[PDB]
């Protein structure tokens, strides 16, 4: 049980995912855009990432570790920077704000995670 609890990312990302849903700043990033609405964002966007497919992966167990989580979610923010080059979007600035937020909290998650890995490979 918990000391090194490999399985305690998942909830701990579920709790984040949650606090991000919150956030007024995630608005723009809750839904995949809408690809027949608007059109030139598949001409410049390869791979398309929002937080309701990372928060469906999770609870389908499709992610093998954080890391794998904390790739998709980095995929949205290097995807608006894509999109949204411009410092003085407003938008810019929301994906800024939420991505320093989420690397904050996800900073422990992967610590612990990782020193958790260590340990039983060691033990
Ligand atoms: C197609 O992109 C759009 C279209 C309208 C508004 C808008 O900003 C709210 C965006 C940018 N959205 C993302 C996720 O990059």
């Amino acid at each position: 049980s918990m000391s090194y609890d490999i399985q305690a990312w998942k909830k701990q990302c579920e709790e984040l995912l949650n606090l991000i849903f919150q956030c007024e700043d995630s608005e723009p990033f809750r839904q995949p855009v809408d690809l027949l609405e608007y059109p030139d964002y598949r001409d410049i966007i390869d791979t398309p990432m929002d937080f309701a497919t990372v928060r469906e992966t999770l609870e389908a167990g499709n992610y093998e570790s954080p890391m794998e989580l904390c790739k998709d979610v980095r995929l949205i923010f290097s995807n608006s920077k894509a999109y949204t080059p411009s410092k003085r979007s407003r938008i810019y600035s929301m994906s800024l704000r939420l991505s320093a937020f989420f690397e904050e909290h996800i900073s422990s998650v992967l610590s612990d995670y990782k020193s958790a890995l260590r340990f039983h490979k060691r033990n």
